[PDB]
């Protein structure tokens, strides 16, 4: 809470965490997951897989929040913040799936494959510290 984030760093946080919901309904339809009218999971059926207004809003929220809480852990590790350009920002490219990972709504299948990008183990080990800050805020909420 004491790490307050940079306006820049701020547009990107909100725009990512639209790129975030999409992430999460992406991991959705990778999983091979049904959806329903529903919100069983033992019936197989869930209606949270197409975009973010189909979901709960205060669910969409507090996705949001956790996604802006881990990139605030991303802070407190001490990341120096780095942009690469400013066309990168503006416009982002869309990669096609084919149409039977094609997500149902209008979204891109994916921001763009992960063949392009390889991520160096000094964020490796980042991402690994964020597994571990996760695990143990959600530990806490068990706790409390
Ligand atoms: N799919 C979701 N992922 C994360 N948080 C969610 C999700 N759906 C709802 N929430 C929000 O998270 C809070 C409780 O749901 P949550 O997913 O954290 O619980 P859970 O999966 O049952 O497990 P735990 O209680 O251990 O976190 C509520 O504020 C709720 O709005």
């Amino acid at each position: 809470s004491q790490i307050v984030l940079p306006p820049h760093l701020e547009r990107i946080r909100e725009k990512l965490a639209e790129n975030i919901h999409e992430l999460w309904v992406m991991n959705k339809i990778e999983l091979g997951w049904q959806y329903g009218p529903v919100r069983d999971d033992n019936k197989r059926q869930h209606p949270c897989l197409v975009e973010f207004s189909k979901l709960p809003e205060q669910e969409r929220n507090y996705n949001l929040q956790m996604s802006l809480e881990t990139l605030k852990t991303l802070l407190a590790l001490g990341c120096h913040v780095g942009i690469s350009d400013e066309h990168a920002e503006d416009k982002v490219k869309k990669m096609k799936l084919p149409k039977n990972y094609q997500l149902t709504s209008g979204y891109k299948p994916a921001p763009m494959d992960l063949s392009f990008i390889k991520l160096t183990p000094s964020q490796e080990a980042m991402v690994d510290k964020l597994a571990e800050n996760a695990h143990n805020v959600w530990a806490r909420d068990r706790i409390r």
